[PDB]
């Protein structure tokens, strides 16, 4: 019962061979490239092994409406020949098999929710903070799909009133991607986040905006869980500015121990680390099989 995952970005492809229990058997990483050449590697290493369904976790925004006819696409992006490929279609052609559909953070998500931290919970939200900022969220057990997935990195949140810093985001500015990313600590303090580990006020200031948006979802969702991934989230110390910071904005308006006394078992990193994606992509894959199975 062998099962392929293709967590699908924007820098990287990261191909797997799993089971249905989350187990990672063997693993490829390569350059994202053009489209085609790009899903010929994947099919070139999926063709080793005999595979009974393949899930697919893409960066977007994608089509995610089962009954569009553009399902399975990336539906924007400025990387070149990438919007509109036939990505899902191009897969199940090549492999015959069922092959899942979501996005990246929807992965992640169903990672952390079958065996991570949301085990046992019917709902969380699974956050990437890295090069962009994105959201997948279960709710009674379901991913989150209405009109669109989620694209919760794109919210407004307030501006710090000491942070000069325009937002690094192509459409809106300084939208919560444009002042928290990666990309835009970078363009703010003028080194990479690593250089910049020890600067205290660039960890207090993204833990404030996470904190920001954070206290959105919560007023929004209200999601069981909230899980912190990417690699902004790499440095730790900004968990505990999150922690002083979320209690401060919602003034104790709703209360719960998970908001307040517990909110530091509440807030937490993946419990499947830098793996909650890829993982989640064989529960997609295993999600397609026993859908086709039911046919
Ligand atoms: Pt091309
Ligand atoms: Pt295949
Ligand atoms: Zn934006």
């Amino acid at each position: 019962a062998m099962l392929g995952g293709i967590e699908a970005g924007g820098t990287k492809f990261v191909c797997a061979v799993g089971r249905e229990d989350g187990t990672i058997i063997d693993r490829i990483e390569f350059p994202t490239k053009m489209p085609d050449e790009t899903i010929e590697k994947v099919i070139q290493y999926f063709s080793q092994f005999s595979l009974q369904a393949i899930g697919i976790g893409s960066f977007g925004p994608v089509d995610n409406d089962k009954t569009s006819q553009t399902y399975g696409t990336i539906t924007a992006t400025p990387k070149a020949g990438w919007r509109h490929y036939p990505f899902l279609q191009t897969v199940k052609n090549e492999m015959k098999i069922p092959v899942g559909f979501s996005t990246d953070v929807n992965a992640a998500a169903l990672g952390e929710f079958l065996f991570g931290e949301a085990k046992g919970l019917d709902s969380c939200l699974y956050i990437t903070i890295g090069t962009g900022i994105g959201a997948g969220a279960i709710v009674e057990g379901r991913l989150l799909q209405g009109l669109s997935h989620p694209e919760m990195g794109h919210i407004y949140i307030r501006r710090h009133p000491d942070d000069v810093y325009q937002g690094k985001c192509p459409y809106h500015g300084d939208c919560f991607e444009g002042l928290a990313s990666g990309p835009a600590i970078e363009a703010r303090w003028g080194k990479k986040a690593a250089d910049l580990s020890d600067i205290a006020q660039v960890w207090e200031l993204e833990g404030y905006y996470i904190a920001q948006a954070l206290a959105q979802y919560i007023l929004i969702l209200a999601p069981k869980k909230i899980i912190l991934g990417g690699g902004v989230m790499q440095q730790k110390q900004v968990f505990s500015y999150i922690y002083q910071y979320v209690p401060k904005i919602m003034n104790s308006y709703l209360d719960f121990s998970e908001l307040s006394d517990d909110i530091s078992d509440y807030i937490v990193p993946p419990r499947l680390g830098s793996n909650a994606g890829i993982i989640g992509t064989l529960v997609l894959a295993h999600q397609a099989l026993q859908a086709e199975a039911a046919s």
